């Protein structure tokens, strides 16, 4: 009888902190944190990501600079923007969505950016901090989800925590980001023999392959600490996770469910990190 | 009957190549590579380090910019040497000796070298680039270490590996480094249960705890690849690894001896390291 992580009401939690901070700031006489979003081309799928990210960050307060570029813009224009927009004061945060245009170098790009301003934690440079135990703005994805152990009073210290993925925007950081909590952290991927073995004595779950019912409930391990990351919408209109639920549900402890679980969490994630951008590296009110 | 894994010898291989590839330059009236190395104060441990890194600097043909500075030397000195250092096209690594004096800011120091002339590979820039997979210069220990595997004919795809360690100059880069090369990595710690466990199954293994005979060879599992980065020495003058040696080299399949093994090889690496960055960043040869 698995517990519920509700990431849909955790996040809800998130997002009313940063937005009570925001209130006392301007009450101060102080600016709010400031957020630029710069969505190139017209994805549908990119659309409803940046609409979402704007939402939840006018929603807390922050100061929107929206930028929805063309397919067209060439990378010697985006590059443009973005030396702009780090020299702007009442910028804290810069996300360029991706997938972006296939032609322009999408590290040069993303690179160009500040680490100060990176609020997604992409750039090597937080990445680095990340794994040198010396933490500056965190991938949000791996950071929602220790936000996640957090608020149900998880310890993670000397927990046996394995990672179905080894991606460089969850996988990777995750395992960075649990040996930070105290975790012996396993990470596996495609090469990985007899993963149904690594998954049998693991405390800790967290599944990113992006395979519907890939991991079957019957390998979790009785007590563990499930944490589903994909999002798979089967073609009858259904969504579910790489997990199987059901199976699962009944050996696990605890379990994020699919959706408004690890998702929610990626958004209030980054609101998060703006929030701290500002705070810290940009406006710090300093005693 | 384990296999011996000559680190001194292999060692001896690489930095002969990058003589032949110093002297090819040379000879087309191109310059030779140049490393400099900043030490600070009077540690005798030190002292016996940077004299290591410049001997065999000065072995294979690079020119030698040497800085032994006082133990007096204040930071914004130290920094300006290092802006100096990095605006100077015949240098193309910057070695700069730990530890440094206690009162200076040694993040701040080590990070104000541009990454591509951090032949040691601790910038936290090059640290995030190996995580992405997308390498640029990666650490000495740690890139030695997969040359020895390389120059074994050792298949690393596939392979269950464990390193006992975690350290932001060995362990946690070590990691990164297996993924790279298609082992289900596992780093364990000192919150680490059961470690004995972790150990059984592992069929590369890879200790840096720096405690003698920590590991002992009754856990190695038959056939396994033991990597001892461990150099202990005990007071009656001898020298040891981690691991208990006489009883793993029964067990194992190859193992590096202490000394001989791994040390040898993090030196042979910077050098190779320096080549790279001279070859590739400061004065390529393009097509």
């Amino acid at each position: 009888a698995a517990k519920i992580i509700d990431g849909k009401t955790i996040a809800q939690q998130v997002r009313s902190e940063v937005a009570q901070k925001v209130q006392a700031r301007i009450a101060a006489g102080l600016r709010a944190p400031g957020l630029a979003v710069v969505l190139v081309g017209s994805n549908p799928a990119s659309q409803i990501y940046v609409a979402s990210k704007r939402k939840a960050c006018e929603e807390v307060g922050f100061v929107s600079r929206s930028y929805d570029l063309p397919e067209t813009t060439s990378e010697a224009e985006l590059l443009e923007l973005i030396d702009t927009l780090n020299a702007d004061n009442t910028i804290d945060g810069i996300l360029v969505q991706l997938p972006l245009p296939a032609g322009i170098d999408n590290v040069k790009v993303l690179e160009r950016i500040h680490p100060d301003k990176d609020v997604d934690g992409f750039h090597p440079y937080n990445v680095g901090r990340l794994c040198q135990r010396a933490p500056r703005l965190r991938p949000c994805t791996p950071r929602g989800i220790v936000t996640l152990l957090e608020r149900y009073n998880i310890d993670t210290f000397g927990l046996n925590a394995v990672v179905i993925g080894a991606s460089n925007i969850v996988g990777r950081p995750m395992s960075m980001e649990l040996l930070l909590a105290g975790c012996t952290t396993t990470v596996t991927h495609r090469f990985t023999k007899n993963l149904r073995h690594h998954v049998e004595n693991a405390d800790l779950l967290i599944v990113a392959v992006g395979k519907p019912g890939f991991i079957p409930g019957d390998w979790i391990k009785e007590g563990a600490i499930v944490i589903d990351v994909g999002i798979n919408r089967l073609e009858n209109g259904k969504v579910v996770g790489d997990v199987v639920f059901e199976d699962a549900a009944k050996r696990a402890s605890y379990i994020t469910p699919v959706p408004g679980g690890v998702g929610p969490m990626t958004v209030a994630t980054l609101i998060e990190n703006t929030l701290q951008a500002c705070v810290e590296y940009h406006d710090p009110q300093d005693e």
